[PDB]
């Protein structure tokens, strides 16, 4: 079941990749690309070599130059297509962390990566931000200041979740508070998108945080 792409806003658009789990069914993981003119910015890859060519195939069809991909932690969900980028001398970014924990698990690494709690990519186009400790040990957000899009990936949950879900790379204790710091960040969003499931708005948050609090006790 092929990547699927859809406009969400102007230049703005989500990328959904599936798996078939044999005796379970299929689950799916988002990713966005972002446009700015014919410059294509990637958060976060497909979930297979496949999809992501198949994403490169979807923007370069529109005449698009992908400049970059950002995968928001080391997990295969979001940095499968990281070899076939490195492949096309398209750069790929990570925080520091995330490209140090794929070194460590023999995973091929990006090309970039950043030091700082936050980054920008596409001249302000993107703006990362490193929140805490949550669904991973690295993960990070990113904030999408025109479309006024937050890309909350695994750290935030969609309202289809009554649970957490994974939690064995968790920090269950600390993953409420990490919320909390991008909820300070004053971002004035319209929109959350999460690594799994359906979008929602701000609402998104509140909810993650209560599975979290939750969780911890």
């Amino acid at each position: 079941k092929p990547l699927e792409v859809i406009k969400i806003e102007d230049g703005v658009y989500l990328h959904t990749s599936f798996k078939n789990i044999e005796g379970y069914g299929l689950v799916d993981s988002n990713g966005l690309v972002v446009l700015d003119n014919n410059q294509a910015y990637i958060i976060d890859t497909p979930w297979s070599e496949e999809d992501t060519k198949l994403l490169l195939s979807w923007a370069t069809d529109r005449g698009y130059q992908v400049m970059a991909s950002i995968s928001t932690h080391s997990h295969e969900d979001r940095t499968a297509g990281i070899k076939l980028l490195n492949s096309k001398s398209i750069p790929t970014y990570t925080s520091e962390l995330t490209k140090k924990l794929l070194a460590r698990e023999g995973k091929p690494v990006p090309t970039h990566y950043f030091k700082d709690d936050e980054f920008t990519l596409g001249n302000g186009l993107i703006e990362l931000y490193y929140p805490g400790a949550g669904h991973t040990e690295d993960n990070i957000v990113a904030w999408l200041p025109k479309s006024k899009i937050l890309f909350g990936g695994c750290l935030v949950r969609s309202h289809e979740w009554e649970g957490l879900g994974y939690v064995g790379d968790a920090s269950i204790s600390s993953w409420a508070d990490s919320i909390k710091n991008i909820v300070s960040k004053k971002y004035p969003i319209q929109m959350v998108v999460p690594g799994h499931g359906k979008v929602g708005s701000s609402d998104i948050l509140d909810h993650t945080i209560d599975l979290a609090e939750s969780a911890s006790n």
